[PDB]
């Protein structure tokens, strides 16, 4: 899928999440998510969110009821700094490799 805003769901994977969330949650985490979710404009939901124990999820999760999408995303946290979080939801690149299967040999046996 190479689509986000069109479609009511994010292109992202259940792992992907996981780390976006513990990315933003760290020491050396260079930005952070509470001013992340300002730059896209849930700045009044930053509270709402802190409310509750995994905050980071339900931030990702909320990002696209709003309308935004992976773009939009990575837009703010190349702004804050968050350059792993970035490379990290495009996702590595994709080299072809051969099955090393043994191909069949001549007839008569």
């Amino acid at each position: 899928g190479s689509s986000g805003s069109s479609g009511p769901g994010l292109s992202l994977g259940d792992t992907a999440l996981q780390n976006l969330e513990q990315l933003l949650d760290g020491p050396e985490a260079q930005g952070s998510w509470a001013e992340l979710a300002e730059r896209l404009g849930l700045r009044s939901l930053v509270d709402t969110y802190r409310q509750t124990t995994s905050p980071s999820g339900s931030l990702l999760r909320s990002y696209e009821l709003a309308g935004g999408d992976l773009a939009g995303l990575l837009e703010a946290l190349s702004d804050m700094g968050l350059e792993e979080g970035v490379r990290l939801l495009r996702g590595p690149e994709t080299r072809d490799k051969l099955p090393s299967t043994e191909v069949s040999g001549p007839s008569s046996g």
